[PDB]
């Protein structure tokens, strides 16, 4: 009962819709003392509907749910064929994250690869050997990291920190591979001393100002479960956001990887981040797969006084590290009251939650006709290849 076929021609332009501008005043620690509310350990996604329509949310985890009985290899051949972005995916890079950061970097106006400061002049000119400093942490630290270092190569300097294991780092471009321009640091970031290390390590090297942005890869896949990806993946979510307001720089960047933002805890950490920057949207990038939940939450220019905030995250994180493996759990870190009281993030946070949920049912769809129809095609997958290279500045080789 979906209609595929009524979407808007695939096209390498792409629009960007940003929160509106905050004008409440960052909350400070008494403010905060009552926000964390802990309560029963809950995974039930069906009814996660304060940020999104209830028959909406239903229906897309009805097709999820009819799509994942579906046979894998026959279904990746589908997904193949029905995705008019499939072509620019593999592209030139060794690391498909990296052409991700390529997409991302072109939308957002270069922010990350040239940073301004207030007057709108770049930070980072080649000639002033001055460095563009930045953070990639991730289960394999390496990939958002090949594309700063190809587009900015011995101007940048960058910090991993591994989410993995300690050797589970992409060092294999010409210039991961050089120590001076990418640093690991030798891994569970849920361990406060584990945080508080990364954050002083990253402090000492970029003369206790912080990186100019930070790269992060906030939710890990489960199979046979992709509803449920964004409860699981919470506490990496927090450590994530919380690592950005440590090691971030006044007027620096954060970008991050999520899934799923129906649950008030996780829109309650995008509260906090939209209190904490200038700017915050949250972005599907063309590079990303059509038919999953995969989201970024991109936020522009950290302001001064966060630091609150930031120890408050430090706190939560010490307390879901205290009720893991109970029936317990921090559901709330800021209240409903709080978040809905704030109109215009409520309205943006519904209309993100619902227009994702909308174009994934078709893009679902589309994919289910294209495995009963293997005939179907995407015809300008090579165009679209063609323009989104030329476009975001990326050679037509490997």
């Amino acid at each position: 009962n979906v209609d595929w076929r009524d979407e808007p021609e695939p096209s390498a332009c792409e629009q960007v819709s940003w929160f509106p501008e905050c004008t409440t005043e960052i909350p400070d620690t008494q403010e905060m003392s009552d926000w964390m509310v802990v309560g029963k350990r809950k995974m039930i996604i069906e009814d996660e509907t304060e940020f999104c329509g209830e028959e909406l949310l239903h229906s897309v985890l009805q097709c999820k749910s009819v799509f994942d009985v579906l046979d894998g290899e026959e279904m990746r051949r589908a997904r193949t064929r029905a995705n008019p972005y499939e072509m620019i995916r593999g592209v030139f890079f060794l690391n498909r994250a990296a052409m991700k950061m390529a997409n991302m970097d072109f939308v957002f106006d270069r922010m990350f690869t040239n940073p301004r400061d207030s007057y709108g002049k770049p930070l980072v000119k080649d000639r002033e050997a001055e460095l563009l400093y930045f953070a990639d942490v991730c289960a394999g630290p390496g990939g958002f990291s090949e594309y700063v270092l190809w587009r900015k190569k011995w101007h940048a300097k960058g910090f991993g920190m591994t989410l993995k294991g300690p050797n589970d780092f992409k060092l294999e471009d010409f210039y991961s591979a050089s120590s001076e321009l990418f640093e690991p640091y030798y891994g569970d970031i849920t361990r406060p001393e584990n945080i508080s290390a990364f954050r002083n390590f990253v402090l000492d090297n970029t003369d206790r100002k912080g990186v100019h942005f930070l790269m992060a890869d906030g939710g890990f896949s489960v199979e046979g479960q992709e509803n449920l990806q964004e409860i699981l993946s919470k506490q990496l979510l927090l450590c994530q956001f919380l690592m950005a307001l440590s090691i971030v720089r006044t007027g620096g960047h954060f970008i991050c990887k999520t899934f799923d933002l129906f649950t008030p805890f996780s829109v309650g950490l995008v509260y906090l981040l939209y209190c904490c920057f200038e700017r915050v949207c949250l972005f599907k990038p063309i590079t990303s797969r059509p038919a999953n939940s995969e989201r970024y939450v991109v936020c522009k220019g950290l302001k001064v006084g966060i630091d609150d905030v930031r120890d408050y995250l430090f706190a939560v994180n010490i307390k879901l590290n205290q009720l893991r493996n109970t029936d317990s759990d921090v559901n709330l870190v800021v209240p409903l009251e709080v978040i809905k009281g704030d109109h215009e993030f409520t309205d943006y946070m519904i209309r993100s939650n619902e227009s994702h949920c909308s174009l994934q049912i078709k893009a679902l769809a589309k994919i289910h006709a294209f495995v009963q129809d293997t005939t179907l095609s995407e015809p300008r997958q090579a165009e679209i290849r063609k323009e989104c290279l030329r476009l975001w500045g990326i050679p037509d080789q490997a």
